[PDB]
């Protein structure tokens, strides 16, 4: 039926500057060697990111989607949300966020400054009152770091966001932000997966497959998936929204938003040229990781039925999901999968890669974190949550004019503790930095579904064990699988072996333990894994008085 994108063939032009890489990159030099391996995707890229996101796409539901809708559009009856007064809207504004059209910026709209306060006004007065018009979106490249893989053809394209004005996104968290915020919940409970940390999202994976008599799992992305949410998805998570207890002053400004931006608008590139027009889900509203969950959801579930997925449990991520069922022998869970398929691809989800059933959890990956195991003194078994690294360490060597990766660092550290490149490289390369630096102690932002949080480098002790518990600070053998791994990516960007890490660690505890203090127990604790005799590392105080609930959940 319907075209995912027209063009009008205008350049789809970048948004101001795209750094260059200096001829030192200084903080990363002594982390990785091949400092061309990483690069950066640009509005360059941006044609042939459009060629490949542009399809014709014929959808064809049947009754267990029409099923699995009426058993979501239920369980969002049971919803009530709030409009979001116009101020709250405002001052959800991100510090740096896109400006206006308007002369105004995200300075006066989390100010509360009467000019925009004033034109927002006349926006969401126009959205109630205009039900039809077009919303004008601007189309521009995302720059993200990578680093090149010659086997799938040197370098990405860039990823393609669509975003309509910054009065308009205010007027979207009035109408729609508060069933961000609780309509996932609601309709998947359990399924939902952005409620998890690293290791709850382990212990449900964990659960889960511990609860089959005999297992299987597969997992599934979707190829380009916000191109293939189809006008029908977009108005069919509207009347999922409407499901809800609302009032009436929304519902009007939600379907006018559905009718006017989410079912499509013309894009616009930076130069403010037509671009070409948008017949699928923009990459950049306020419902794009909402609307993709939940369309994802029951496509997925729909076609669980469909295979005849035996008990299956789910954990959806956007576009990415995991399945853990019951196993029909590998005979027939192999065709299931098949059926699988078949049917998302006829629900217009079709995949990038086939998906296999699996019957050993670390062979399982969906959002690009896979489940392992490690020893630890005890001899006992330890489960994390591990992923390939050779992105983490690309995204540690950008340095430009402008952007410092330090931040980067302090993620990967945080999100992927107790992995073994986490312990033997990052940390190690993070506090030899500071210290040289002597910034052991200013403090650093820790970045993580748009919310940041201020963290003090010397309470990463603390802060780890209230995520990951003390079991991350002796993790004894690692799988072969990640063993490999980490192995593989050291060699592909040139930094030293894990050998030569364990001489650069056993420093890196010398000077933290010899600073005393805070700084010491960052040697004992983080660095306990070098040392030819270990200390036994008991709880810390700190832990229990820690908070981390809001970072991983939204
Ligand atoms: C609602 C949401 C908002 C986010 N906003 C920001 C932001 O403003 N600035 C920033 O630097 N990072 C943002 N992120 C990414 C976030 O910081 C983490 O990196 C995220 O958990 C992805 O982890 P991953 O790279 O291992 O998953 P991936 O390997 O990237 O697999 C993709 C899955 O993770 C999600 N995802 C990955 N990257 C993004 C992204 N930029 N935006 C939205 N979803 C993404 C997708 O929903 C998809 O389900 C956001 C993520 C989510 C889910
Ligand atoms: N940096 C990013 C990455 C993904 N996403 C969204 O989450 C979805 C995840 O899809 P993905 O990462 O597997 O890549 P595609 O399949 O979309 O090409 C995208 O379609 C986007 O809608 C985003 O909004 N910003
Ligand atoms: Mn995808
Ligand atoms: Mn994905």
């Amino acid at each position: 039926s319907s075209m995912s994108y027209s063009w009008t063939g205008a350049l789809i032009t970048p948004c101001g500057p795209e750094e260059e890489k200096l001829p030192i990159n200084p903080l990363s030099n002594s982390l990785l060697r091949y400092h061309n391996k990483v690069y950066c995707t640009t509005s360059k890229s941006a044609s042939q990111r459009a060629k490949k996101v542009t399809f014709d796409r014929t959808q064809v539901l049947d009754a267990h989607y029409d099923s699995v809708l009426k058993d979501i559009k239920l369980a969002a009856s049971k919803v009530s949300a709030r409009l979001l007064t116009l101020q709250q809207a405002c001052q959800l504004t991100p510090p740096h966020s896109a400006r206006s059209k308007y002369g105004f910026g995200a300075k006066e709209v989390r100010s509360l400054s009467g000019r925009a306060v004033n034109h927002i006004k006349s926006v969401w007065k126009d959205l109630l009152e205009d039900p039809q018009t077009p919303i004008p979106t601007t189309i521009m490249a995302k720059n993200e770091v990578f680093c090149v893989d010659p086997a799938k053809g040197g370098k990405k394209p860039a990823r393609l966001i669509v975003y309509p004005d910054l009065g308009v996104r205010v007027c979207e968290k009035m109408a729609l932000y508060d069933i961000t915020q609780k309509l996932p919940q609601a309709v998947m409970g359990a399924s939902y997966g952005f409620q998890y940390s690293p290791a709850q999202r382990v212990e449900y994976l964990l659960k889960a497959w511990a609860e089959k008599k005999d297992p299987m799992g597969f997992s599934y992305d979707t190829r380009h998936f916000d191109s293939t949410v189809t006008e029908r998805d977009i108005r069919t998570e509207e009347s999922i929204y409407q499901a809800c207890s609302l009032p009436e002053e929304a519902r009007t400004a939600i379907h006018s938003l559905t009718e006017r931006l989410y079912v499509g608008g013309p894009m616009f590139n930076s130069k403010g040229q037509t671009c070409g027009y948008r017949r699928c889900r923009a990459s950049g509203v306020l419902t794009t990781s909402m609307g993709n969950t939940i369309t994802c959801y029951v496509k997925a579930l729909a076609a669980c039925k469909a295979a005849g997925i035996v008990a299956p449990t789910m954990l959806v991520c956007g576009d990415d999901l995991i399945v853990i069922s019951e196993s029909q022998g590998t005979e027939e869970d192999e065709r299931n999968l098949r059926a699988f398929t078949e049917a998302m691809t006829r629900y217009s989800a079709p995949p990038g890669d086939p998906p296999r059933p699996e019957y050993d959890l670390e062979l399982i990956t969906s959002c690009s974190s896979n489940v392992s195991v490690a020893l630890g003194p005890r001899g006992r078994r330890r489960y994390y949550l591990t992923r390939d690294p050779t992105t983490p360490l690309a995204r540690a060597a950008w340095e430009t004019v402008r952007h410092s990766p330090i931040n980067s660092w302090l993620g990967n550290i945080i999100q992927y503790a107790p992995t073994i490149w986490v312990r033997m490289v990052l940390m190690t390369h993070f506090f030899s930095i500071l210290m040289v630096q002597d910034t052991l102690d200013q403090n650093l932002n820790f970045e993580m579904y748009g919310s940041v949080y201020s963290v003090n480098p010397l309470d990463l002790p603390a802060i780890i064990e209230r995520l990951h518990g003390l079991d991350a600070f002796s993790m004894h053998t690692y799988s072969h699988h990640e063993l490999t791994r980490v192995a593989s990516a050291l060699r592909k960007l040139g930094a030293p072996p894990l050998r030569v890490w364990k001489s650069r660690a056993r420093a890196v505890r010398a000077s933290l333990i010899s600073r005393g203090g805070k700084a010491a127990v960052c040697g004992r604790y983080l660095f306990n894994w070098a040392v030819k005799t270990k200390l036994k590392l008991t709880p810390l105080p700190e832990a229990r008085l820690l908070d981390l609930s809001s970072w991983f959940t939204v």
